[PDB]
């Protein structure tokens, strides 16, 4: 019956940011530990939460000389270590001899409660033809992860087959919301592989929900920065399958990977090494199957207009090959099987913007491309979705809608 | 609390596509149309509903050789008549001698049930005012009202009317064009007057709550206005409830440069045409200030490049060969001028001007004049579930209950 | 029958190239005007041929410091005089104090046989009227005549005159500029009024038969107008014989906005200058409608850097500092206005191309006025082998005698 | 003598437009709609004429969802088969699962008289070379022959073949495609090797005499290839007879890098397909030098935006995923490579235009390959009335009999 759009209404009147100023202020007044002295080994950062609270506390001394920050492990000579650090992204990485003490970043940083960590400096900036790509783009006899989805004006990738947690518990799929956005045209109807104005295809369904920006305090549960206009890039859209659409054609398998497990949630208190440095893979309609490494979490970026933006996952492709191309947006970021458990998804690729970023890891090599991913655990929670991972579970879920 | 956007549920499958084909199919085969057209005078079109149903019946024969259509009065020698007609928009209006019989549009057309009307041909296609009023609207005035410049981080618009929601807690707020609120590149939820914090000073007006972009014709008008099953009405409107912080003492329900307005005058499709078509209208917008024009036509059909049919409710042409609006006027109130002394009533709001918004030629001596697109305010408030507040006392009363 | 294009046979390889060289070679028995500088008044230039042969003799020295040249009357203080002169076009006219004597033009020149003339220096260089006449020309009129818009799939032009071919079948058709027809991107020999089938409605007029683009000076004028052996005259003509299906009852030999015209007035190079230079002319074209102007100069020389000499027959400047033409008028008849009561006779058609958008400064008070390029109609009809039809009765006689 | 261009008289409007309609009216009357016993193998399409007649008959539904069509052999798994088929070019080739029955192209089609064929779906769409051969063609060699760069003032092209005219004095000259000859701004009738005088050194080869741009299908093929009454064949050719001064001692009838060629191999539409479709071809051009490719299809249909049907004779794809030609090769001879020791015979010349070359996908693993357009040389020489000279002795003999 409703003919209008409803905004996400996460305003939480300014107390959710009034508490932000008061949070960092009241921690600021309590400096008992005493003078510049090193810090004990027992209080070393261990979790993602630790690194994020340390970085947020010193955001403003870090922001001044930096393009951004992220949490992870220290990178020395291009190789990841297992040392909890805050990665500071500089425009150009120069020798210490050319820095004044105000500019030179420290080697250690102690946050609230004496929790300390390392500070790593990284130099920073901002089609595949295969049998797999053709299958994803409409040559296969099935629709699944990686399949090209399209509205009248935009193309995207189908991330996962999902079901809604609330109400009807409708079965559908998850993709990236910019492929479904209506300002010039109506882009509510999704099709595979092409929209009717461009060529043949099948009507998948109409967009129901979409998140674009969610404040950090809601997304992470903590204040990740001092800026009161802080948003998380939380791109995701839920499209319930059309009442006519033939569910027999959908597959819960990620083609080129196999049977995947349930979503692996990024718990901010687990030890870092379970996410940072882990090998991930992607199947998308543009680059097909690629392999990469998780370099960092919680990428801070304060932009021209004065708003802080966080990007959850930072992946760099293996062997100096780009992890993704433009158009892979929506693709599932799957943790590769280590000794034989089913590969579990941790995120989806965020829509590549114009002039995507790059970081230099070694002098011998040039700058490599990095890919930005959205936390799948948090996205499914915010969109109120459950991922369907077996073909039998799919037909069971359809029965109850 | 919700963290997501909820898309409008105007899908309505499958009688919205099945019922459209079923509606036009059953009327076409049983015709009994007895070709020699005596067309008795009692069956002449009288309402807007009559013209739209006639146009919809002959949509394909009309769209075949034309850029689009709209309903109204026949235009003869550049002047509006009182003759009910379907306006057919041609790229170039050429003499009959240069048309084959397939191309030449008829002078009369009879629809379902023998209801007939005229067919008029119109040639069709698809800088700042500096004044104290414009400065007042753009932040120099001590108050916020209709015409006041509203802004998100990335886009500027005009405040149309001060409104209150009909449902729930009946929040008081304002109506503007949803193109100011675009969450694709940047979080453009917070609205400000006159400038966003990144560009300059201002006051936080509130956060967008509702917005309509496209509503199917069968929902908006209540009838099937065309044969295309993907037919949408461009209905731009966004509701921004005032922030709790906002000083509602600074709001005025007066339309500066017009005065105290009355309640929304609803466009009833069954009333006689002469109460909308040809009536003089006025607009106060942050770009052109106060302008005056005429309502030329209703229900502008346009079957574009991708194959989707789009309807635009109101078509205004400015008086004295002057543009009725400029870019940036989108959202402004389209007010019916007082023609015997009652309070001027609003009938619509300006729709956000596309790139290369068309022109139309009326007589040979003058070139093409600019036309302005409006959204039906009666239908927009109903769809958004809004009530317009027209007196400063009523505003103080509406703000209390909440 | 023929499926190919036949390029004109005006090559005469090395019959024109050395005949030019020996003409100018066995002239050197000439120069040394020894000794004095003043020449007798009895040998003053009187014709166009006199002025052109003087310019041709001193072409090398004149082209040294100038953008081009033309023949006419000296312009002094912005007004045409009665003094036969060679107009030398400089980019920027500076005071004598800033020129070396080599750069400064002599403002008198004697050619072969002591025929002398003046040298005038002119500063030189290289959006639509809306009216009922324009609308009628562009398809609103019930007839096709001079000024009517003609079109192929990709290009628009103006119908200049209704003509009949002199040779063979003596077919009736019309004359326009060939750049509306000549196309190696597409099939555009088919002409239509007012629009081609891909753009809108219209009637098939007929197919292009012959078209001239460049004609060497020695053929066009009959003399060697310059020393460059690659010297061409811009003669844009196109003869389109009417289709057999075409209703010739719809054609009018009347120039709308001028009236009944007389026969083509031939530009005889030996006549006194004042019969062409300075005469008032008018034009009816599909873009600017009816305009009025003055013939400023003839035989405009322009040597561009690829090394080819190009001549433009007529140079018109619009009256009252108003442009004589706009883009799209190409083909329009350049009609001599009735000065005492005789029928206005046509002398040329407007040239459509690239080097037509140039300006010349006549007075300091206001800036550079626009000039329009015309092709000699007398020479064009001769080269195309056409006769102009000027009365509607003569038209139906020509149609019946095919 | 003549100072004008003569347009081709190979189009007789609406005398032949009815004959096209009548031909399809005749096929539609003797429809013979039957299919009890599936498709006997004796009635299978064998010729190019068979495939073209089937495609034209079912033209309406094929073009409904397609970018174009062509005749040849079915392509299965990226390799040409021996199955007579109609190639339907789709923008993106999707699985049967995603097509409604209206969209899905059939696997077989039987046309008039029960002659049937297959329907193959192909995905379709619409830097320099440095070598000793390229340098020799572009002016470093001591001779002028096939592949040699020819130039007018504004355009560069390739010299295709050394020819003599069949009519009149049987002038000897050369053949290239008319976009190297044709002008809009300059009198670039004169051809030069390797450069025009404005750009650098060269020798004057001669002046263009004839040029074909578009020829209707009924004239070119001898049959009605499509139902559109505005149907044209892309027929780029230009005949430049050698200047009388030109030293014919420097001309070679040899195709450098291939050798001595045989006479033109005429594309007989009634011969078995395998003599053209799938045959290996080679090309020597001033941009890519020597390249090798395969004849993929004949009679490439393309109905563009303006509503005109365009046919392209030969469709070549380069071998081993390498482009068959580059920009500038237009005019080069498309030579059939020797299959069993015969001299390689030329069958066509490369076409130069706006629709020059798009892409077609043959396999999933490696991406889309480039295709090249060729014009039927057998038909081009007939239309221009030219004979190809293939031996240096025949050249010197042809020179004397002038
Ligand atoms: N603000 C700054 N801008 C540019 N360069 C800086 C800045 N601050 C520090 N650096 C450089 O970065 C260096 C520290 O780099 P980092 O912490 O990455 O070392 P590492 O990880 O131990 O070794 P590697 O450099 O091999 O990774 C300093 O020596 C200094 O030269
Ligand atoms: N498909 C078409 N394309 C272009 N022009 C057309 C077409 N069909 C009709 N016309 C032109 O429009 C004319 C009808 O115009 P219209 O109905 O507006 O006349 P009117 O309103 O009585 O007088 P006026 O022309 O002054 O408005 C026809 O005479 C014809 O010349
Ligand atoms: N090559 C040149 N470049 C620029 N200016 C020149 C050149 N040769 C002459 N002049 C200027 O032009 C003047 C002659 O102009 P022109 O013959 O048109 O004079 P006019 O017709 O006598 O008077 P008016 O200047 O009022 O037309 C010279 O006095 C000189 O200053
Ligand atoms: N209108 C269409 N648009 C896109 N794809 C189509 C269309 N019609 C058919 N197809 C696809 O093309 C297929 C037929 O292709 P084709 O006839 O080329 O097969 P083939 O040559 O036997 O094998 P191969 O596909 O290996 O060449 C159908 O299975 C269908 O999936
Ligand atoms: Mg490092
Ligand atoms: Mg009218
Ligand atoms: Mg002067
Ligand atoms: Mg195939």
């Amino acid at each position: 019956s409703a003919a209008y759009f409803l905004w996400p209404t996460s305003n939480l009147q300014h107390c959710a940011a009034e508490g932000r100023a008061n949070y960092f202020g009241n921690l600021q007044k309590g400096l008992l530990p005493r003078h510049p002295g090193r810090l004990p080994k027992g209080q070393q950062a261990n979790s993602l939460l630790d690194l994020m609270t340390i970085r947020a506390f010193h955001s403003k001394i870090l922001r001044r000389f930096s393009l951004g920050t992220a949490v992870g492990f220290r990178i020395r000579k291009g190789d990841l270590t297992d040392i909890p650090a805050i990665l500071v992204f500089v425009a150009r990485k120069v020798h210490k001899k050319w820095l004044n003490p105000a500019q030179c970043l420290p080697a250690i940083l102690e946050g609230p409660g004496g929790v300390w960590c390392d500070v790593d400096v990284v130099e920073f900036s901002y089609q595949m033809f295969s049998e797999l790509v053709d299958k994803l783009c409409g040559s296969d006899e099935c629709i699944g992860s990686g399949s090209q989805v399209a509205s009248h004006e935009t193309f995207g990738t189908l991330g996962a087959i999902v079901k809604r947690r609330t109400g009807n518990k409708q079965v559908g799929f998850l993709t990236n919301h910019h492929v479904a956005v209506d300002l010039d045209y109506p882009n509510q109807k999704m099709f595979h592989p092409l929209p009717p104005n461009l060529g043949p295809g099948v009507y998948l369904g109409a967009v129901e929900r979409a998140t674009s920006f969610i404040t950090d305090d809601v997304w992470y549960g903590i204040y990740a920065g001092t800026n009161p206009e802080t948003f998380v890039r939380a791109d995701g859209a839920f499209i319930p399958f059309a009442d006519d659409f033939d569910i027999s054609t959908v597959t819960t398998v990620v083609r080129g990977v196999g049977d995947i497990g349930d979503v692996k949630v990024i718990d901010l208190q687990c030890p870092l090494n379970s996410l940072i440095g882990r090998q991930v893979c992607k199947v998308g309609r543009s680059s097909g199957h690629t392999t990469g490494t998780v370099m960092a979490y919680a990428l801070e970026y304060n932009d021209e207009k004065g708003i802080c933006f966080f990007t959850d996952i930072l992946v760099v492709g293996e062997n100096r090959q780009t992890f993704d191309l433009e158009g892979d947006s929506g693709s599932l970021i799957i943790l590769t099987s280590q000794d034989g458990e089913k590969p579990r998804p941790i995120g989806i690729i965020w829509g590549g913007t114009a002039n995507r970023g790059r970081l230099k890891l070694t002098s011998d090599h040039g700058p490599e491309n990095w890919t930005s991913g959205v936390d799948l655990g948090r996205l499914l929670d915010r969109l109120e979705l459950d991922i369907i991972i077996t073909n039998e579970s799919l037909q069971d879920a359809v029965q109850q809608q």
